[PDB]
């Protein structure tokens, strides 16, 4: 049908603006600490700490797959990123730290972005 083309057309343009707004965040951590998976490898017990993990690189994935419906959606997964990283790291760490920075920076760009989704619908 045609509105489903439309509504298709509507989800392109949202995930357009939503990888401007990643990219925009992605760059607020500049020592790559959220860039990829806390490796199980590497952290074996990090799945009886975190219940639902998420970086930028998972993000991106579900980005081009159009799999934000919504910027809630979005700025969910964002949000996981931070709290996961406050509650398994101490507040004295590198970690810790780049998370509260991350999250302070961030809500600048995603104060706009939530204007500009209303704005452009």
């Amino acid at each position: 049908s045609m509105e489903q083309v439309a509504m298709e057309l509507r989800l392109t343009e949202l995930t357009r603006l939503l990888r401007s707004v990643l990219d925009q965040l992605q760059d607020k951590d500049p020592a790559r600490i959220f860039a990829q998976p806390v490796s199980l490898k590497e952290v074996p017990d990090y799945l009886d700490h975190i219940k639902h993990p998420m970086d930028f690189a998972t993000m991106r994935k579900r980005l081009e797959a159009q799999g934000y419906k919504n910027l809630h959606e979005f700025e969910e997964d964002f949000d996981l990123i931070i709290d996961n990283c406050m509650k398994y790291n101490a507040r004295d760490t590198v970690f810790y730290r780049a998370a509260v920075r991350l999250r302070d920076q961030g809500g600048v760009v995603l104060r706009q972005a939530r204007r500009e989704v209303d704005s452009i619908g």
